[PDB]
């Protein structure tokens, strides 16, 4: 339960910008003595959930984040065949070794240059008949005819190791390698994946989020139109480890009905529903059958929902109120929206959320589905965009009529960090910060963070 | 500390949030104010230079101590470098400054680069330890940059025996083309320089000195490793004050470190930090600190706050911690976020006994970094943080732990084209604080904290 | 030279006015061309570095001579520095290069600055003459700039004994993370470094060497004072070639100086300049010069032309003077305005035996000036003129003569973010000139001038 400094009782509600954490007496010396695992049934080992947005939640993101202990929620209305293919891909991945970009010897240098940035490894693996035969780097593509063949620029010499080799050993094998990529082989010699020095280190820091079969975790979202029960059962059968019942205004009869319909199917999976920003909405969603309530409605005062409707709530106050209500009912809260810095993750957790959902921030990474773009200053970025009517309740004349008022798709430019270009660099950034918040507070884990935290309010100074 | 009636905000206060209400005053002159501190640091003005490699070099330590401040050498400075730095500072004259020196065989290019390590506007050419000429920036212009210093140096300059009264040196320089007097030892060797402004400052600032009359200096130590052994070595090297420094001072490892150092009975004032709470202040004092350094993420948009959400608005932090320390007979240093003389005055009004300044003083001639110039040819220097040297701590194992460590962030600190030296900043700071006391009716720093009335203002 | 029929313009020609027409060629490969010169300079490529303090330092002299050029030390360099420079250059290895070296106790800040004095991308850390590590620019990033080199140096690096076949060293570096081989003397002390590109260049460029197999170097003298005594001392210090240099070469004081030096019978090639006319070329050769340096105000907008109206378009100047020198068995150096490989090729087509290059080579790592960065953070260095060191020459009287002296003009020469080393410029120049020869059908430089057909183009 949060405590505020004496007298810090503002006549207004609080954003992540309004509050600070006061250090407390601590005997948690090292960041690594903190346990970042969550307690809400999601199965995450770090408190990061990737938002059910097409701009962010693709198969590369789902593999990469779950390996480091987060979970990705697939966007609602992804066709069920594509759900199954995505789940099968993620759940066939190695828990340590990553999936590289692969090239044919007959690919063009131009196509190789474009594909390289789909992963953060800095190299693609040339394969012939399933066997790795070389590496292609960005440097190998410079100053050559963009329609030359990959065969003519690929490097035949690279570090290789059998899949299952200790990450400690792979790390040392790469110490004096020119290219910081080890090509991992299956017993027959075919490609099993890659491991970089930083990937080797991360294996010893992050615990993979895994299902009961030991395969990487993945979640899936459903909107509240149509046959919500049938959609949810299909997602469960496709292999989702967690269902998110998602709508813009969660505190409404159609959402309550949808939760009861999914809960009555007894699918055996944690059920998230949202979004609300009130204790009353939180209670009603839990009593309908959800165990996790997703919290966040127009948290940004200048963002589209607030400027169209006036409707929203400052997110820190929303999470504090909803998490306390959920805690009294045996449930949990996900803080959804507005996260742009590790501070926001730490404050949402201090406020009592069990997990933090991140959307547009993660669009600005190699692993998000969108294409890598470059602005006027040649700086890298990717476009985030909203789910719009896929989060809303719903003749050719009649089609245009209902379509006239629906929300447009807003687009934002999310710059890639030249130093944190991969999502795993953001995860290092986020969890380094949260681990530090825990040491300042005196907390050895996330329950203790929320139990011990002291907060204050600051002015616009 | 007294606020205007009703000024009880539902939030904590930064330096930007508050103002001092003038009071009835009989303190007419700025110079009637006593700026000396009462915390055992020995400073005669309330300025301490932060233990940061970007700021706390030997030129800074000499220059600030002569004007009554003290410089804290950065933690993990190797002990031989500590001894060499202390021996340099403690061999400096109390009035006469150390100039840039040049060999006749140095190049004009090197002379030009070295001139800006001090604020004197002239380097002294020396031969066999004795002054033979002056080099100015104007002497370097329009000359082949690989010409020798001997071919641009001025052989005519004001000289006087070291020990000459600063008033008389001031007058000797009144009609000199170059505002630099070259001071000599009895054997003719260079003893230092004195400018007309340096001579005036000798009459305004009392040097901060040890019991032997030598310039004061302090040294910091982090809480990893053998803190007692490190502190004992710093004491034997001659530090006048020890600073036990860590990002999160309110933790067991810091309490243990204070007790270990205190048990060695080194005979020096012990500073420990950083905290921002009354409880943290009490705990550091009870472990053995006499002075508590206060400041944790005071800037809402700076790295610590944006990484962790952790911190506290610095005026409120200093108010609460100073009051806690004073009940126990201790003191607090206000550490962080100082950018204007107002911040120094407000820290003291809040009850701090001393104010620690870091990045602001990086933008001076005397800081250790190189003088740089931006797109508009304006001078600046980079300040950067101490990072993991303030944090608690196989090649795989090393890279594992190194992954999460705080990176070194850098900021550009512009030099004032009129306050380019740190002593100009000290003039600016102490002129302002003296005026704050005259407005409050205070004749010294205890009276400033006792008599001040403060108010809160809006974002207007 | 032959010009296309009717190409007889009513004006003189710059390097921008002319083009070379391809001829029937059986010179297939650029590597079949012999770029060695025939003027007694001993260069194996037609490049001479100008006698300018902005360019002609010891690192440049070593680096260019190893690739077959020669550097002319600036006039009025003190004879003790001449001797030190000559001794440095003539003790260099003909294949292995001199690296930047560092002490383990140097700062990261100093290491970063020194790295750019060579093009190797790495400095060698030395303790007691022995190499113990390599420092790269990447090693310096993200660490405290006052950390010690010891804490960032890489202890793993490729090493081979001096005398190892360059082709073997090239192979040894194929999978090395750092493209630098540390070459050792028999006792294991540092002898130098070799990179993969340095290994390749050893198979392309023949070092310019004296009869004892040591790298060649030249030295310049102005025409004031005791020219014969100065020339004698330069020869005694070991210069392989002397340059008698003045702004207006066609004058009595220059003729006297050439005769004075010629009469000493020093046994060295003797360059004198500068002139732009057939009459001046004949007079300098008759006075005793073997090589005439050609070039006076070749740029219509540069300082000499804008101050006096005096000069001559350089391509016409070279054509006229080279033809005149050939009638007397002499040679011509094309001095001034070279900015592209085209200019070198056109100078040689015009009949020059060698091409002297100044400010272009200031924008390299190996030039003596410091590496600078412009408003866009792009690397550059400043070239500047020798000014009154090329001119004929009470403190009142000194100021009277000084009032009219030429000021030093300064210009920014940007480094190529790739071709930052002077050897990269030599690759650019000699690749171009070799191509010119293949287009002309010439197997060597005399054939280039004998076979070339030129044309004139308009301003379009
Ligand atoms: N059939 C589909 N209908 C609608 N959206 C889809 C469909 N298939 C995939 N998507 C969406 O396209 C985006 C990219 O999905 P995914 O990463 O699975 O594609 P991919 O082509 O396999 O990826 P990659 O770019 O790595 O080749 C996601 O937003 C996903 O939800
Ligand atoms: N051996 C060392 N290891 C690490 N840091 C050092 C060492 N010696 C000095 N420093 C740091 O380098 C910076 C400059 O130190 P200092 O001014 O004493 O050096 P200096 O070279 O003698 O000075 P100057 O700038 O006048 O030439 C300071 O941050 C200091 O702490
Ligand atoms: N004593 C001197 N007087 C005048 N000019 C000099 C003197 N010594 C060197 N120079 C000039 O200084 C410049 C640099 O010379 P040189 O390269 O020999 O110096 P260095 O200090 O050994 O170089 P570096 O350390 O940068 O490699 C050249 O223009 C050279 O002519
Ligand atoms: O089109 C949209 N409009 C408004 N909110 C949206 C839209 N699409 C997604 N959202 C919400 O915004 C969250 C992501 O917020 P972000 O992390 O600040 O980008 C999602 O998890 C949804 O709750
Ligand atoms: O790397 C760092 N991160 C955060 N705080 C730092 C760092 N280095 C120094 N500090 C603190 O910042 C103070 C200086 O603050 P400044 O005067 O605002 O620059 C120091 O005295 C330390 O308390
Ligand atoms: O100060 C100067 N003014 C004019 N010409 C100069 C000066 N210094 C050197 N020079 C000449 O300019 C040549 C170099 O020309 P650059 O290669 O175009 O820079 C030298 O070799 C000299 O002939």
């Amino acid at each position: 339960m949060v405590r505020f400094l004496d007298g810090h009782t503002p006549a207004y509600d609080l954003t992540y910008n309004d509050v600070f954490v006061v250090p407390g007496r601590s005997d948690v010396a090292s960041r690594f003595d903190v346990d970042l695992s969550t307690v809400d049934g999601s199965g995450t080992t770090i408190p990061v959930v990737v938002a059910n947005m097409t701009a962010v939640a693709g198969r590369r993101m789902a593999e990469t984040v779950a390996r480091r202990g987060g979970i990705v929620v697939l966007p609602q209305d992804l066709p069920i065949t594509a759900v199954s293919e995505t789940v099968d891909f993620v759940k066939s991945r190695d828990l340590v070794v990553d999936t590289p970009v692969t090239l044919s010897p007959e690919d063009s240098v131009s196509d190789a240059n474009a594909l390289l940035h789909k992963r953060a490894h800095g190299a693609a693996v040339v394969v012939f008949e399933g066997r790795p035969i070389g590496l292609v780097t960005e440097a190998n593509c410079a100053g050559v005819d963009r329609f030359a063949r990959v065969r003519d620029i690929a490097l035949s010499d690279f570090v290789t190791a059998p899949v299952g080799t200790d990450p400690r050993e792979v790390f040392d094998l790469l110490e004096h390698a020119p290219i910081d990529v080890a090509v991992m082989t299956a017993p027959d010699g075919t490609l099993a994946g890659v491991l970089t020095r930083t990937g080797a280190i991360r294996a010893g820091i992050y615990t993979p989020a895994v299902d009961a079969k030991g395969r990487l975790r993945i979640a899936a979202a459903v909107g509240i139109n149509g046959d919500v029960g049938a959609k949810a059962q299909a997602l469960a059968e496709a292999g989702a480890d967690l269902l998110v019942i998602d709508t813009a205004h969660g505190h409404q009869a159609k959402m309550l009905d949808a939760i009861k319909a999914v809960a009555s199917l007894d699918l055996g999976l944690p059920l998230v529903a949202g979004n609300v920003v009130s204790a009353e909405g939180t209670r009603d969603l839990i009593e309908a059958g959800a165990s996790i309530v997703k919290v966040g409605v127009g948290p940004g005062a200048m963002c589209t929902t607030r400027m169209m409707t006036g409707v929203g709530r400052p997110q820190f106050s929303a999470v504090v109120e909803c998490a306390a209500a959920a805690r009294q009912l045996g449930g949990h809260v996900w803080a959804d929206g507005g996260v742009r810095h590790p501070r926001d993750v730490a404050l949402a957790l201090a406020a009592g959320a069990s997990n933090v959902m991140i959307g547009s921030w993660f669009a600005g990474t190699y692993e998000s589905p969108g294409d890598l773009l470059f602005d006027r200053d040649d700086r890298p970025y990717k476009e985030s965009y909203g789910m719009a009517s896929k989060r809303a309740v719903a003749s050719s004349f009649d089609r245009a009529r209902k379509g006239l008022f629906e929300e447009g798709i807003s687009t934002s430019r999310m710059s890639l960090d030249p130093a944190r270009g991969g999502v795993e660099d953001l995860l290092d950034h986020i969890t380094s910060g949260v681990r530090s918040t825990c040491t300042y507070v005196g907390a050895a884990n996330l329950p203790e963070l929320h139990e011990k935290v002291v907060l204050g309010v600051q002015s616009a100074a």
